[PDB]
């Protein structure tokens, strides 16, 4: 109704809160906002709300990333060691995209049940800051719709960062767009870049039937912030898996070739050591960059920092005290639930309330087999911090859950500091490793110790009780089945 | 010769063989008592470890066998159950998991004493073995952690063949045609849905008006049942049986009335299950010379410390009081072997979790609505489905939801309940919840990941402080 202004619907708008953008952090922005009683807009361009994250990022990818396992678990061994024997397994491609598209497409319908049932207007048109308190709409049609608003929040995003000198025309070279819907399983794919994005993508293919080398500058899998012996050890479990890496290594070009190909130049990151990989798909993900293109911002006086986040202050105000920024448009780690718990206290600070988040207390997780998540500090970190600390580690070899289930590979290491036995940090690598890293971001809201942790009665038999027996040997020096 | 110990643990169960290693890693000189071939007790051998393995790979031949994986990409010609292979994937971890307690023992330098243990003395047990030779040991603490066994129905003999108990349902030869089980809990549950997602016409004859045991919730108990019985495992609730006859033909009459009287019918099975209860196990430990008299159940009465009325003789696990659940008698295991070295000893039976691992799992820890009305306490319900979030839609994997309990006044959690994916790892950040008297909206405002199941648990706590969730 009036709830959407689409092509054609160009009157003005008076708003107390207008959002631009509807990913993570906007849609939940706009949705708290109306819940406390803002007047509030919500300007998204795309056909589909709900922005990188569930549009090309991590809802199709983890559909994939499942999919993907059970083709391995049925297609492999692990189906037959347990009594289920197949004739042959067969993989429908089109079949496994079709079920990743249907998760996509009811989850985007969701999000405008979701803006409709609280009352958010959504704008469907390319947003510009046009005033300090104006924000102007430029849609499809060509026509143009004025908000004047209070508040203005910035909840643009990212986009993928561009390698100079390989073009990404997501057929043959793709983004991670392009590559969470290829048409067949490439014979031989190189992927740029061993962060979170690429091993996730680069596993899922290589389950599928692909011979994959992912290509990486720095010394370690899985992006920043990562700790090494996860890291570490991650790559060996990868590396087993048939996933190969290429460390320490910079990517000097990329040819297309008349056969279809693709032939990678690389050589060590430090110089020397040339060499060429050729492969049939090439996918670039070096990174993800804040999306501000045609904002307005300079006209505002906004200026970015080095790497074009807006710079904010802790209650995510903009240099222009009205104007506020949230998200991957923001520095800090490049994730939804980030995104998502920015803009929920921003929001609540513009009805006056206290805003605060620990980005200490922000869970990192990696959605492969085995998982890896993490919170809190690393050990790299503590060192260069001074922190004084103790480790307890204990390995899912020794945890009936996963010992029952043949799935054992991995550990939870657990930072705890030495003099008062708080956990300042949390490290999973193995079987569910998702929902295991939220008790710890619990535990680390409330600077619980490892004791606290320890002794509390975990299910038996869970994956958790690593977790458990971890803090036990982090608080005590011993863990029990280990 | 005699051994002379410090602590003495008589069963090596969750309860026992880790009071033992906790004991010894204390310094205490520990030796543990255990009559059967392997270590481990009712959870490693037939209890916990076997079910799960079983109820793991019935439910992968269920999607493969099924719709799921075909609706995937993954497409099979010919799906065939190898039963003999599934139960030796379920008899490897088994054999695997006892090694690993008898090597804790040896690391731990536990002495491990084979044979049936009776308290001969104040200080003394002496063991018994199958040849009849015995060890005794002078010890100057006792650990009884004697644990528990199948309680019988009155009138119907169980032979391990054609009816069993939940031992002999865990290594049936082959898939029954038609199976009765008598007891629609925990276990009743369990092992119907894995003898029905391999073919069996199960059904589940249940005295009470719900599935799930004692201290489920009701709302969940319901929707959890209708999911089962859309799954194909049929429910006969308020119904008693009367009887079961062992027929010439090798099959069992089952015979049947409503459970307040009424409506007699028979109904026949290959197999017969009996899983309506289990109870504490002290057989010939000794209780009675020494003076130590058992509760109306059978239970051992025992104090804060888990002592006794002999007090340097204790008791911990499923031969005591409070839920029969494995973590339960670890941490019962653990506190009482702390407390005899002079510690605090505390559990808090409201932060005890329970798991059903089933497909949907079920999970929860505190209280229910039907325990919160009982009690007078004015509470107030935040309710989230797995239907609105991601990452089960990503799955496609969306029955249930996560139901919490709050204090109306002070936000309090008093109870979180989950009905669907991932509730055996969820429960646990909500005992650690509870432990810690976590408000709704704490958990509302820590920060999950996105994508996972954990999110709906800090939407149901939205939704129970703020009235509201943001997804749905
Ligand atoms: C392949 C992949 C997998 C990922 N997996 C995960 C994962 O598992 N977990 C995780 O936490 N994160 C994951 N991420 C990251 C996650 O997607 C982002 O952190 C998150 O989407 C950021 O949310 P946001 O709201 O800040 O921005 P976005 O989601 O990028 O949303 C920005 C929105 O604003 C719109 N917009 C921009 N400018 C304008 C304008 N001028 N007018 C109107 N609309 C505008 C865009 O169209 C877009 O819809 C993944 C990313 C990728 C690429
Ligand atoms: C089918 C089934 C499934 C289950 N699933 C779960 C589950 O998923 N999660 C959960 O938490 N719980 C589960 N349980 C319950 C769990 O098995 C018990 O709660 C747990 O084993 C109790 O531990 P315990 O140490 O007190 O006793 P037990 O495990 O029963 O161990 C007692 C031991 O003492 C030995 N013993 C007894 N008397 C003597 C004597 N006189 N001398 C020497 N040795 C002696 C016995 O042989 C035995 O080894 C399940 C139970 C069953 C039957």
């Amino acid at each position: 109704e009036v709830l959407f202004q689409g092509p054609g619907a160009d009157q003005p708008i008076d708003a107390d809160v207008t959002v631009i953008g509807s990913g993570p952090g906007g849609y939940v922005a706009a949705i708290k906002a109306a819940q406390l009683g803002f007047k509030t807009v919500c300007i998204e361009k795309n056909e589909t709300l709900g922005g990188t994250c569930l549009n090309v990022g991590c809802i199709p990818s983890k559909a994939l990333l499942n999919n993907s396992h059970y083709y391995h678990m049925a297609h492999g061994k692990d189906f037959a060691s347990r009594g289920i024997e197949m004739s042959e397994v067969r993989l429908n491609l089109d079949k496994m995209m079709e079920q990743k598209s249907t998760a996509v497409k009811a989850l985007t319908g969701g999000i405008a049940h979701l803006f409709k049932q609280n009352k958010v207007v959504h704008v469907n048109g390319y947003g510009k800051i046009t005033g300090k308190n104006q924000v102007t709409a430029t849609k499809a049609d060509g026509g143009t719709q004025v908000i004047d608003t209070k508040n203005i929040l910035i909840a643009t995003g990212s986009e993928v960062t561009p390698f100079p000198g390989i073009t990404i025309d997501e057929d043959t070279i793709v983004s991670s767009t392009g590559a969470l819907s290829l048409k067949k399983v490439p014979e031989k794919m190189v992927v740029i870049g061993a962060g979170v994005i690429g091993v996730e993508l680069g596993s899922v293919w290589q389950r599928l039937g692909a011979d994959v080398t992912a290509v990486e500058f720095l010394g370690h899998v899985g992006g920043v912030g990562i700790d090494m012996e996860i890291s570490k050890n991650f790559q060996r479990i990868l590396q087993k898996q048939g996933f190969k890496f290429k460390l320490n290594t910079k990517v000097t070009g990329a040819t297309k070739k008349s056969d279809g190909k693709i032939d990678v130049s690389i050589e060590a990151a430090s110089g020397g050591k040339a060499e060429v990989i050729t492969c049939d798909v090439l996918l670039v993900c070096i990174g993800r960059r804040p999306f501000t293109k045609n904002l307005g911002l300079e006209e505002l006086g906004i200026e970015l920092d080095p790497r074009g986040r807006i710079p904010v202050n802790t209650r995510f105000q903009t240099k222009i005290p009205n104007i506020y920024a949230i998200g991957d448009v923001v520095a800090g780690p490049m994730l939804a639930h980030k995104a998502e718990d920015e803009g929920i206290i921003c929001v609540e600070g513009m009805a006056g309330g206290a805003v605060h988040i620990d980005y200490n207390c922000v869970p990192s997780v990696i959605y492969t087999h085995p998982e890896v998540a993490w919170v809190g500090k690393s050990e790299e970190q503590l060192k260069e911090e001074g922190i004084e600390y103790k480790v307890g580690k204990f390995p899912f070899a020794a945890n009936s859950r996963a010992k029952t289930n043949a799935d054992t590979d991995g550990m939870v290491k657990i930072l705890g500091q030495k003099s008062t036995d708080r956990v300042l940090g949390a490290h999973i690598l193995g079987p569910g490793a998702e929902e295991m890293v939220n008790e710890a971001a619990l535990a680390l809201e409330y600077g619980a110790s490892c004791e606290d942790i320890a002794r509390v009665c975990h299910a038996h038999p869970t994956l958790s009780e690593a977790f458990r027996e971890a803090n036990l040997a982090a608080s005590f020096g011993k863990s029990i089945n280990f």
